[PDB]
């Protein structure tokens, strides 16, 4: 390939005086007040992921790829987390959510609660809970708010407003009886009782809502999308029920309607769009269900509003799927997704009053390489053979998942096969149903107000702590004091 | 395992505030004059490869591992930079060496010169060479120095004093008869004709400095280990002969002299200590061999003489050899000699006026995971065995490489083998000679005088641009201007 423009040295020496210029020109540091906080997490986003992810979106536009810069790519500030639980080395979903969310590290498999706790074990949650950065800000008296695409009871979006011993507690039909006789509420149950006033919730989870049994909206004839309350509390009704009567309160679940609302009109905003999971960014149905950006926007429309700021979260949880089930395509979509969303919210907002903070929360065992020439798609093969079996193989690889194919102890010909499928799963090392984590650090952009205070290589917990600094709410105040 | 002072919220709150009084603290910027720089190079440490190093240390003191803190994990700034050739998607070690030397991305396989050059061609190579950032700092009148575990005329250390089409041209012994006859220069010739004052050379390579068939010194016996230089030069002469005679000048090969030598007397030194490469710091005899600290130490003795500053680069480069033959054990080992080298760096100098940025050049597809349980070894198995096919497997693992091992159609019992020995080849997914580079960004880590400028995401050509605007030497020397 080797573009023409680029044989020549003055190119690259111009390019990297400009960057020097830009970086000069930073020196004078942001030191305004946040009147607005808004968090992106990739769920096992990692850095070959972020890498690949861009390349994947400059192919998209027909260009070589390595040059492309991400929106995310654009933040002036760079940062290193590490991501391990007080329980576990390689971190789960849960632990991690409460280190980067309320401060603690705790046990993994446990939500919102301190490491006292024992996973599946009632009593300890008395006496070990702690809260979020969104309570801090909802105490502050600003708007919050939480959007993701997937159940909004899952480990993520559940460790900013819940304290559970176990995440496996959607509902009361998921609970062990000595559970429920002590004296716990499942995850759903305190989403709409332990805040009553979250301004704006959208994503999954429609069937840990309802009275078991009681048949889906959209999807009738599907048994496996019925309720699982055994209390027959129905939940959306409660949350109606909670907010003051002379406001707005809004409840969606199809794409339609949710370009309908006035955001200028609207004060408490509930979506929930599909029975469990929402689906692939390649499988969706644009008639239906929307996407991650027009949620964003319509969140951000809808949280300007207060005079004193706001707090949003945004996840995009299904890259973690993605790499679980070894489909390196839906992930890497996922995440083009995610990155077109972060590019609408700072369109939507202003860096001189708002402060952004992008991360993941772990990383996986995804690999690529292979010595690929310039512009090689992705997802195509290696240049040359292996010298050992004399058979191909394709850039993407995974340590382990259920990639693994070996038929009578020769591996696959994938020349005989579409790699560049959808649902292809890249081979792996030893055969397991699912793909596991990865024990590597993660990286964090920061732009606004403030960001230069993540500046180097930090502890998850750490995360939070500048972020309400920031704003001026929570522990420390010192900030706008006098 | 969760530690008992681990499990009070106050703790992880107490140790957050105090990290965010440091980095308020921090706001008050370094914008001295660099009079040194140093630059630490890991050649194929990713990321990854970070974490496991700094679990692996923190384990070597009998601690869990992962709250340890790696030297270089206390350098103040950090930021990404993305390591793509103009050639190749991923990169060698020879393009990204001249991009983060010289300032300009070139092709793989060649040193020293721009993307216009074409690999295994001579008359291609004139009127497009680019000078490296040592040759601005020995213009500037200041000292210089190359200290490094692989071979003096490898591709890293050589893109900094060479210009050659093709990587493979160590010495006239392996230059194809086109080449010589056009009028090609081997790197090892260059290396003592270039630049006649460079004051620290320390490295492998002693084949390649003396006539054909000569035996060498230190293995007397051994047929591989003699000269390849078919020109009959004696290119340790050669050095010494082109100092003035009234300076001091050192050449030696084992670690006895290394030790004895007064560094504020000596005034040039060039040492060589292994026919190739250096050993592995496990398999290191230290009778005969000295480490890279010690190497480190004296160098930086050296240097600090002359009243104008110095510049030094400072390489690991069995890392990339251990990855390479699929041993991650190795590879830690050797990443932790280099993190104690740096250590020992940091110590001998102050950040005042002296810059130092420890960076690497490419990734590999070394991946760990396997949700293991807080402090487990880090070369140990996963807490479950596969339910795939009941076996056991370790949280190591490679994407390809040798480590590939299926006999009869099944893959291997690891719990009959000794999966914690010096010389064990994790698994793989496909079979090869050498498992190959990984394409992912890497990490640079800066502390010094405008090390601020290194803030975000960048090009890799970028780096050197950075360092000489801090030292006031190359093209801009706006620093410095009244
Ligand atoms: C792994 O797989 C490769 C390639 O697989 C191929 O890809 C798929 C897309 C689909 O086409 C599959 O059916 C197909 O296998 C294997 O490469 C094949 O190797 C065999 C020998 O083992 C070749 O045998 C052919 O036999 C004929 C000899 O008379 C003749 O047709 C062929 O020569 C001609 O090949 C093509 C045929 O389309 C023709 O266009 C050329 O002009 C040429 O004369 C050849 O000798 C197959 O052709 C190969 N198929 C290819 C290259 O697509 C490979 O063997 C296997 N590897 C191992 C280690 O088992
Ligand atoms: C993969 O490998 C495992 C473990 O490998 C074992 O460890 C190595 C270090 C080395 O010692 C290897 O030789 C050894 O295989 C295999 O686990 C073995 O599984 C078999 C079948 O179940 C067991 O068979 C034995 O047969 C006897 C009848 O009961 C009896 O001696 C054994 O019980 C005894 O087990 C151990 C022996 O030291 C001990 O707890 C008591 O002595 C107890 O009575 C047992 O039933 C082997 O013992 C197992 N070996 C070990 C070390 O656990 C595994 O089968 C293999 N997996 C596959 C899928 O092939
Ligand atoms: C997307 O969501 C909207 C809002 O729920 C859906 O519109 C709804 O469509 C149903 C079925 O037609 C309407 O029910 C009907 O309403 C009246 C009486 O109220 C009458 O026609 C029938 O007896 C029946 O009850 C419902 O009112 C309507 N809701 C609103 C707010 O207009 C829409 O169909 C969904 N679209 C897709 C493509 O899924
Ligand atoms: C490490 O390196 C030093 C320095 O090269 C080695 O010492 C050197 O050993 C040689 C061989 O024995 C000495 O040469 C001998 O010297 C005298 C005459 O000068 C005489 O014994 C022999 O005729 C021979 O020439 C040499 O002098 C000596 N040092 C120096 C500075 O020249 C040492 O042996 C090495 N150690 C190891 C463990 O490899
Ligand atoms: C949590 O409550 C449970 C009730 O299920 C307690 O479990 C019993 O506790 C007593 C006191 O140690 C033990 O003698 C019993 O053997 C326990 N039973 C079981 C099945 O574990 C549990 O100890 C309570 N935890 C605390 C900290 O008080
Ligand atoms: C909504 O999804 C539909 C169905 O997949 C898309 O229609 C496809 O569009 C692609 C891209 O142009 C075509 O290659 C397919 O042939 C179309 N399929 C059908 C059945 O018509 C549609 O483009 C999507 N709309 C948006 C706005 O993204
Ligand atoms: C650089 O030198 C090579 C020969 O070493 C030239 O190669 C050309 O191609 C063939 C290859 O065998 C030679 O026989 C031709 O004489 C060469 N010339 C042409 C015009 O093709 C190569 O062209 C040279 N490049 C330049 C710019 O002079
Ligand atoms: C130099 O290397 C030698 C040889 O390995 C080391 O001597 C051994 O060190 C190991 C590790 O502590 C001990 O288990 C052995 O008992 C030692 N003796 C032998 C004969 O192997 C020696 O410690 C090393 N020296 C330094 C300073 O690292
Ligand atoms: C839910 O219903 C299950 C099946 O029973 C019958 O079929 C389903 C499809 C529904 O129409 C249901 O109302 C019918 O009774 C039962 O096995 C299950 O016990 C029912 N659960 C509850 C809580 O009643
Ligand atoms: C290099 O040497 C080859 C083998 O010679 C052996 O090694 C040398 C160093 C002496 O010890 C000699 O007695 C041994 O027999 C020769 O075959 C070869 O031609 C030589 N090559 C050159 C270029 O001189
Ligand atoms: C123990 O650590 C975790 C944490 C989260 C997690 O996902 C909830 C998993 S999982 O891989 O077992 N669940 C999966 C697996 N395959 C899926 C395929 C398609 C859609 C959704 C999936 C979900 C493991
Ligand atoms: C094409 O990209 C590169 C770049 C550098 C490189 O190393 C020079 C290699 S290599 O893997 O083929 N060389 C190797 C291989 N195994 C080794 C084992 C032990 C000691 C040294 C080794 C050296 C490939
Ligand atoms: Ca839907
Ligand atoms: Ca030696
Ligand atoms: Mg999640
Ligand atoms: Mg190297
Ligand atoms: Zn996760
Ligand atoms: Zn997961
Ligand atoms: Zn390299
Ligand atoms: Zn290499």
């Amino acid at each position: 390939l080797v573009p023409e423009k680029e044989k020549d040295p003055k190119y690259w020496r111009d390019q990297a005086q400009e960057t020097l210029k830009y970086a000069l020109e930073l020196q004078k540091l942001n030191t305004n007040v946040a009147k607005n906080v808004i968090m992106f997490l990739g769920d096992g986003m990692g850095v070959s992921t972020v890498t690949a992810a861009r390349i994947l979106k400059g192919q998209l536009h027909h260009n070589p790829g390595e040059e492309t810069r991400l929106e995310m790519d654009k933040f002036p500030f760079v940062a290193l987390s590490k991501t391990y639980n007080t329980n576990a080395q390689v971190p789960d979903s849960a632990g991690t959510a409460t280190a980067y969310l309320c401060g603690v590290k705790a046990n993994e498999g446990t939500v919102g609660v301190s490491a006292a706790t024992e996973r599946s074990r009632c009593n300890t949650t008395q006496g070990n809970e702690v809260t979020s950065i969104l309570r801090w800000a909802k105490d502050a008296g600003k708007s919050v708010g939480i959007v993701t695409t997937t159940r909004v009871n899952h480990a993520t979006p559940s460790a900013a407003y819940a304290h559970s011993a176990d995440r496996d507690w959607y509902s009361d039909n998921e609970m062990p009886p000595e559970a429920l006789s002590q004296g716990c509420k499942d995850i759903a149950y305190q989403l709409m009782h332990n805040i009553r006033d979250i301004d704006v919730i959208m994503g999954g989870g429609r069937k840990y809502m309802y009275p078991k049994n009681k048949t889906d909206v959209e999807y009738e004839s599907d048994e496996k999308a019925r309720g699982t309350r055994l209390d027959g509390l129905d939940l959306v009704d409660t949350w109606k029920s909670f907010k003051p009567r002379y406001k707005h309160s809004h409840f969606i679940w199809n794409r339609t309607e949710l370009l309908t609302l006035d955001p200028h009109n609207v004060d408490y905003l509930l979506g929930l769009f599909e029975p469990g999971d929402m689906q692939y960014e390649l499988n969706r149905n644009n008639v239906t269900d929307p996407s991650l950006s027009e949620m964003v926007v319509v969140a951000i429309q809808i949280l300007r509003k207060n005079p004193k700021g706001f707090f949003l979260l945004v996840e995009g949880g299904r890259i973690d799927h993605g790499h679980h089930e070894g489909k390196a395509k839906q992930a890497l979509h996922e995440a083009v997704e995610m990155d077109r969303a972060i590019g609408q919210a700072g369109s939507l907002t202003s860096s001189e009053d708002t402060l952004t903070v992008v991360t993941a929360d772990h990383s996986h065992v995804f690999t690529f390489g292979g010595y690929t020439p310039r512009g090689n798609s992705i997802f195509g093969l290696a240049p040359m053979l292996s010298d050992t079996d004399k058979k191909p193989f394709t850039a993407i690889l995974y340590g382990n998942g259920p990639g693994y194919k070996v038929v009578g102890g020769e591996r696959e010909n994938v020349s005989m096969v579409d790699y560049a499928h959808n649902n292809y799963q890249a081979q792996s090392a030893v055969p397991l149903r699912h793909e596991t984590h990865g024990g590597e650090d993660v990286a964090v952009f920061s732009k606004g107000p403030m960001a230069h205070l993540l500046h180097g290589v930090h502890e998850q917990n750490y995360v939070p702590h500048v972020m309400a600094y920031a704003a001026c709410i929570g522990a420390n105040l010192g900030h706008c004091a006098p």
